[PDB]
């Protein structure tokens, strides 16, 4: 048949919801990661640390912690953070304890991040420098606040990725070079559909599970 049928069709599912309701709802939530121009250093640390708890939890957990601790990522100290993450059902509450307290010496993360020339560059620095920190975390992250040129590579995509023939295998460990490479693959579908890296990775969710969270 046509192998090219399926790729096809996702095109044409894509600029469907485009064309539905869900694309006011998408875009709502794109404004929201954009208003943290407008935001404060500790704001921004706020979604840091929510995306250093991601891994392994859910976006749903992550929002809920959120509320709940808040400045608490700021002012507890380890032994009381190591607490409320495990009180609240984080799995991995030592290590990611550890990671956001140590993050602290860069809780003018504002700042810093449009201190460079771009997001790219900045994700450089958000990888190198923050442990707990990878290359999903730190682009997930950066969409987060309100950049849209970084592709988020959870294991679900790559699955798909995989499945469907745009990658040979399913990666495991993405080095620099390796999630450059296939986060210019997703960004050249987003092309072909018009939307941003930032935006097509929620369609992508919503394709998934009908939600749209962050």
């Amino acid at each position: 048949g046509n192998h090219h049928h399926h790729h096809m069709m996702l095109i044409k599912k894509i600029e469907e919801l485009k064309n539905s309701e869900i694309k006011d709802i998408i875009d709502k939530r794109i404004q929201e990661f954009k208003s943290f121009k407008n935001k404060s250093n500790e704001e921004w640390f706020k979604e840091l640390c929510f995306c250093i708890l991601t891994a392994n939890f859910t976006a749903e957990g992550g929002i809920r912690i959120q509320k709940e601790i808040g400045d608490g990522f700021l002012t507890l100290p380890r032994e009381e953070l190591e607490e409320k993450l495990k009180n609240l059902g984080h799995r991995f509450y030592r290590k990611r304890a550890e990671y956001i307290v140590l993050a602290r010496r860069f809780k003018n993360i504002k700042d810093i991040v449009e201190s460079f020339e771009n997001e790219k560059v900045a994700r450089e620095f958000l990888v190198r420098n923050i442990k707990g920190i990878g290359y999903k975390e730190a682009s997930h992250f950066l969409r987060n606040v309100g950049y849209d040129d970084v592709a988020i590579i959870d294991r679900h995509i790559l699955r798909e990725l995989y499945e469907n023939n745009y990658i040979d295998e399913i990666p495991k460990t993405l080095s620099r070079r390796k999630y450059l490479e296939i986060e210019n693959i997703l960004r050249d579908i987003g092309e072909e559909v018009n939307l941003k890296l930032s935006e097509l990775d929620l369609y992508i969710w919503y394709l998934r599970t009908g939600k749209v969270l962050k």
